[PDB]
């Protein structure tokens, strides 16, 4: 009756969320890929004047690359948009604050550049966690208590995996959810044996979550 109907509503909300946010990991990679050299030129610049690693010129170009067309802010706003209905309240202001920092960044100020760079790095990890927060909200509404338990453990292991590599953790998270809601078997194969300690436990969390979601599905057709 109501329980069968609330199971279906929960499953529809998870699928709608996943499909709307299909490109979350790909789009966040694209930001990271475009701005890694600008980030590295800021970070590696040695205040010892540089040691055969160019000079203050490279930092100014890196900052200008970050500001160009407000591209990076727009790309972050695109990700906020994709989880509009579930996003943590902190995310919008964190993107705004970063956008303001970027306007304030002037030439020949390596400290400010490193700071702008540091807020870039934190925003990345924060945007990863906004996706986990978004799934946590959705999964917490589930009436099936076994799925909620598997979701709590999955979020836990997802968060620990994010501390090791935020963008790989995000990729595996988006893969697992996408597979599960498209009735594709989860691939529990590790791709980083003897590198990321938190991958195996996360893929285990994913298999148990698959188990609990399959079991709800079996009760709907």
């Amino acid at each position: 009756g109501a329980m069968g109907r609330l199971n279906q509503r929960n499953i529809n909300e998870l699928k709608i969320f996943f499909e709307k946010a299909k490109y979350y990991s790909i789009k966040l990679d694209a930001i990271y890929n475009e701005y890694t050299e600008a980030y590295n030129d800021i970070m590696t610049y040695s205040e010892v004047n540089n040691v055969t690693d160019s000079d203050k010129s490279k930092v100014n170009q890196a900052i200008s690359i970050l500001k160009k067309d407000n591209k990076i802010v727009n790309k972050f706003k695109e990700l906020e948009k994709i989880i509009e209905e579930y996003k943590p309240i902190f995310l919008s202001k964190l993107i705004d604050d970063f956008a303001i920092e970027l306007d304030q960044a002037v030439d020949n100020d390596v400290s400010n550049a490193r700071h702008v760079a540091d807020s870039y790095k934190k925003l990345r990890k924060s945007v990863v966690l906004a996706y986990i927060e978004s799934f946590d909200v959705i999964s917490s509404k589930f009436v099936d208590s076994k799925f909620v338990e598997a979701s709590k453990k999955f979020v836990n292991k997802a968060k620990e995996f994010v501390e090791e590599n935020d963008l790989i953790a995000l990729e595996c998270i988006v893969k697992t959810i996408g597979d599960m809601v498209n009735d594709r078997e989860i691939n529990s194969r590790s791709r980083y044996d003897n590198f990321y300690k938190k991958e195996a436990d996360f893929l285990g969390a994913a298999v148990e979550l698959e188990g609990a979601y399959k079991a709800i599905k079996q009760t709907l057709l």
